[PDB]
């Protein structure tokens, strides 16, 4: 039961490395998973649904990693603090490039994909803003822009920059340079006057 | 000749306010423009082509405005300098919200839309980096990150943040707050150590 569902999800992730979801058929997915077509339709209503579940797993992986970090603060300077946090997303999404790509493309066509992305981006922004607020309260960061609006722009920067880097879009920051680039912009904008 | 082409483009821009390109038919476009279907196909091979031409016009409008600014430097502090520049994009894309939305969505499905976007983003990044380099040469900005990589991340931030603001995505910066938010992040990251 969960065996064949997992195999469907694994097949989909493997195939999305090579082609977009549009050029992957339900037959392709069932064949890869060792099942028939109608047995596929037992587990998922559509190939779009498969991509939704893949994206849900990746987003929750990132979220759970960020929670783990928030419970286990590393003992470091504020630069390293933000770097370790940004790195959760760099590593988690960067380990699932094909899902990230296809998920971000689905936002324009799937309400459910858009909603998933929005839910988690709201959470991540809210947490960012709470950390900025804590830095301001302890006197380390100046009271400049509204923390939630600063957090929003920085999170959107990271989304667009990380995803362009992973896809080798032109233009993009090289993947080996993206974490230094983002961390600089976060630290200067959060702590600068 | 150019009358009916222009009418097609105007009809398309008006209809994309209400629905995505997928729910707009070639019949809808021809009807709005006062022409027949086969007369449409004289002027454009497809509705996708119409969106490409709309996006090309908006991108070149922004580009020409930025050139005009680069030839006519305002006499101001460095904050205002970047603000006036960012404002070119805020105003130009913000005056064509429906084209911006539909164009950005087409990037995932149209090679020609992706290429157009890439060409101009490369230009805008290169110009940003040249201005940063000039600020460093005159001693106003510190030599921190590679100027071109900083420019790339800041331009991608602006793309994602402006477009989320215009679309009222959740999450987004309110439109009335986006220019202050971006300018802060640009100034602190360019001039901060
Ligand atoms: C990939 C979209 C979200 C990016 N968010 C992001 O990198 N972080 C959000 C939360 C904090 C603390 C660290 C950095
Ligand atoms: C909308 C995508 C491009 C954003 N680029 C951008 O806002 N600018 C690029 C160029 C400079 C000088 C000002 C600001």
């Amino acid at each position: 039961g969960d065996d064949r569902e997992l195999a469907i999800l694994a097949t989909a992730e493997n195939l999305l490395e090579d082609r977009p979801l549009a050029d992957i058929s339900v037959d392709d997915l069932a064949k890869g998973a060792g099942i028939s077509r109608p047995t596929f339709y037992f587990y998922f209503p559509s190939k779009e649904a498969v991509l939704l579940t893949l994206l849900d797993r990746v987003v929750n992986q990132a979220d759970m990693a960020l929670q783990t970090l928030a419970e286990n603060p590393a003992d470091t300077d504020r630069e390293n603090m933000w770097r370790t946090g940004i790195n959760v997303f760099f590593e988690t999404f960067g380990s699932h490039k094909a899902v990230t790509r296809a998920g971000q493309a689905a936002r324009a066509t799937s309400v459910e994909v858009a909603e998933l992305w929005s839910t988690f981006m709201q959470k991540w922004i809210a947490y960012t803003a709470a950390v900025i607020d804590a830095e301001r309260d302890r006197g380390a960061a100046p009271r400049t822009l509204p923390a939630h609006e600063l957090a929003t722009a920085l999170n959107l920067m990271n989304e667009r920059t990380l995803f362009a880097s992973f896809a080798g879009e032109q233009p993009s920051v090289p993947e080996a340079r993206v974490l230094d680039t983002l961390v600089h912009i976060w630290v200067t904008s959060i702590y600068g006057e």
